């Protein structure tokens, strides 16, 4: 439990008037391709401290890819083939996992096969038919993930491809992440309060800004990312609409149209902005209760960013994607989110010890926590599944399944059942407390996967299990 380092107490955090804000929100830099043959990716990404002038007077340290903060986004399209060096200069063990890219699982960061402090790998891997999607990478070692992403370790990654329904759309990036700052502008440890919720960075960014001013259209192709560790985003423009296009696995069969959209952490989506006529609007987030423990909370809508919105009609087809019959589940299995507060019950009594022992057996799947070495449960190559993943606790948790994208088929929430209200394709899904979910998937590569919560903190303290894939 030595990953377990907890702030100073009454730890003052920065004022955000010392914050830069107000900017024109610009778009990420791209990791250069390092290839000109015809389809082929090649890049390198160096992971390292750096520090940033970012609070006037003071330098920031930041963990970082290539030295930047935001992160390069890689863009590739279906069919290419990509090799990635990857140097790890951090004074820590680290991996990049390509979160719900489908690679095979050698190439795919996961704590089973670290990068050491000072030492490098190559990853490869090629990029299937019918990937097209927005995803994203960070880090995923053994315990220290919730930390290398808080430093600010988050990169977008898009898979597009050759033609489709939007792709002749210009597009946009908004890259949701959270920083916390400290009075002298250092990235602070978790406290109590983090690892019992996942942390929640009080200043949340696109594209590493602080309400930036995003210049929008209501004919472009927008990427929305949820790159926070625990934040719950409930996304509104007041007198706009999203039309909904696409989530994490690509483009869903048809527009759908929502007042607010719902993403939770590590979940990301397509959309396009509609409304009326040009205009001056908010970006916001509303409140989503998801019943934080030892925290009372203000239910505060946040201010996100400024959107000047240039309209512009689109035409728009009638279906976006012809989806594949579903297919007949041959095999099942069922996840149960649970959380053990018998210690943690007499906090007061604790020593700093003790709770880091309580933090370290409270947050359960199937009634255990994650053992690097125990096989949980298996699954047969490219055969389809159903997992029931219920929640069982008193608090939401995004379920995630490295290696596929699943579908939703349906939930059940309070006795009552609620059929999918569209085929998507998913890597990442909220489960609420007590809820129910039906997700329908496959694996089409031999060897270990993780599942586990997304909320970093809860990961790293065993909310994890391993599943192995055989012919
Ligand atoms: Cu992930
Ligand atoms: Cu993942
Ligand atoms: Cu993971
Ligand atoms: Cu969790």
């Amino acid at each position: 439990t030595s990953f377990i380092n907890f702030a100073p107490k009454n730890l003052k955090l920065l004022d955000p008037k010392q914050f830069p804000q107000g900017e024109i929100l610009k778009a990420l830099p791209l990791l250069k391709n390092e290839s000109k043959e015809k389809n082929i990716f090649h890049a390198t990404l160096e992971i390292k401290e750096n520090h940033i002038e970012l609070i006037k007077g003071k330098k920031t340290l930041f963990y970082t890819y290539n030295g930047l903060v935001p992160a390069p986004k890689i863009e590739v399209f279906e069919g290419d083939k990509l090799e990635i060096l990857v140097k790890n200069k951090l004074k820590e063990a680290t991996t990049i996992h390509w979160h719900g890219v489908p690679v095979p699982p050698d190439q795919d960061g996961s704590p089973h096969d670290p990068i050491l402090a000072g030492e490098e790998r190559i990853y490869r891997f090629e990029i299937p038919q019918d990937s097209a999607g927005t995803y994203w990478y960070h880090p995923h070692p053994h315990y220290t993930a919730s930390k290398q992403v808080f430093m600010g370790l988050a990169g977008a990654f898009v898979i597009k491809a050759k033609k489709d329904a939007l792709s002749h759309l210009k597009e946009k990036d908004l890259m949701i992440s959270d920083l916390r700052l400290d009075e002298n502008a250092q990235i602070p440890n978790n406290n109590l309060n983090d690892w019992l919720n996942g942390r929640e960075g009080e200043f949340v960014l696109i594209n590493g800004q602080f309400k930036p001013k995003i210049k929008l259209a209501t004919n472009e192709r927008i990427r929305i990312y949820n790159a926070t560790a625990a934040r719950y985003l409930n996304l509104r423009i007041q007198g706009a609409k999203f039309i909904l296009v696409g989530t994490d696995g690509g483009l869903i069969e048809k527009t759908i149209y929502k007042e607010e959209l719902f993403l939770s952490p590590a979940s990301r989506v397509e959309v396009l902005i509609d409304a009326p006529k040009d205009g001056n609007f908010k970006l916001e987030s509303a409140y989503y209760d998801r019943d934080k423990m030892m925290v009372k909370e203000e239910p505060n809508t946040l201010f996100l960013a400024n959107i000047n919105l240039k309209k512009e009609n689109v035409e728009l087809p009638k279906n976006l994607k012809i989806f594949k019959p579903s297919e007949e589940p041959k095999e099942f299995k069922e996840i149960i989110m649970s959380e053990d507060h018998m210690q943690m019950h007499g906090m007061m009594g604790k020593s700093e010890g003790e709770l880091k022992i309580a933090l370290a057996s409270m947050f359960l799947i199937n009634r255990k926590s994650y053992d690097l070495k125990r096989i949980d449960l298996s699954s047969k190559l490219g055969v389809v599944e159903d997992w029931i993943v219920i929640n069982k606790s008193h608090m939401d948790h995004p379920f995630h399944i490295h290696g596929t994208q699943f579908e939703l088929i349906s939930s059940k929430l309070n006795g009552k059942v609620q059929k999918a209200e569209f085929r998507a394709l998913r890597d990442t899904i909220n489960v609420r407390p007590n809820e129910e979910l039906r997700l329908r998937m496959k694996q089409d590569f031999k060897g270990l996967r993780m599942y586990h919560c997304h909320i970093l903190e809860h990961e790293d303290l065993g909310m994890m299990g391993n599943l192995e894939v055989k012919e």
